[PDB]
């Protein structure tokens, strides 16, 4: 299907994303324990497992949505944290990652 | 000085990125002689001439306008070409320079 083909597409995406070695500190929601006055900085928070709800809840119903939630992702922790910090360094090999199998998969709007 | 202090930050910021070594692949708009299906791929292209432009025409009347341009140079390229390339390089080199220059900058709190 049309948009049954997408949802596909991008389970199969945001799964081997999930599965990468790198995508640790992207996984749930970042503690307030782990990160004080991280929510303060951060304005718009995402995830992988919100991620996952999303795309559960039918949500992304373009390669445009997917992108941003994902890319988002990878901004917040640039913005956040220093740029030799490992959390940056995981961003970007995940980023690279992220990009091939958006590429793999012929991924168009 | 208060639209004007945001100008000012700005014009430097933007300086300092088009004056850094690794800013060359992105001085100018991408040309389709030189990338094939790139504009059917990169839906909002971006470049630091044109931000030039849109900073002297005052279409930066805020910090989130900016910072959306010149991370578009950089998601653009990371997208569209691989990631071992020079340009890919480039573009994560220049920007952690970005980020950091922000940052130094109280531009983001
Ligand atoms: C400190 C910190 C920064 C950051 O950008 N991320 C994504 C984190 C993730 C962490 N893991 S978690 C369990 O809170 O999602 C812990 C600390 C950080
Ligand atoms: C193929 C290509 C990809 C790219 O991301 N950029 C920034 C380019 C820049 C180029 N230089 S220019 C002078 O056309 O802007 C040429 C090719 C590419």
């Amino acid at each position: 299907r049309d948009p049954d083909q997408l949802y596909s597409t991008l389970k199969s995406i945001l799964q081997q994303v999930k599965s990468h070695q790198s995508a640790w500190p992207f996984m749930e929601p970042v503690k307030r324990t782990e990160a004080p006055g991280y929510y303060e900085v951060i304005r718009f928070p995402m995830d992988l497992k919100t991620m996952s709800e999303r795309l559960k809840n039918r949500y992304y119903v373009s390669k445009k949505l997917f992108m941003a939630d994902l890319q988002r992702v990878f901004t917040n922790c640039k913005e956040y944290n220093p740029p030799e910090s490992e959390y940056y360094k995981c961003a970007n090999i995940l980023e690279k990652f992220f990009f091939s199998k958006i590429k793999e998969a012929g991924l168009i709007d």
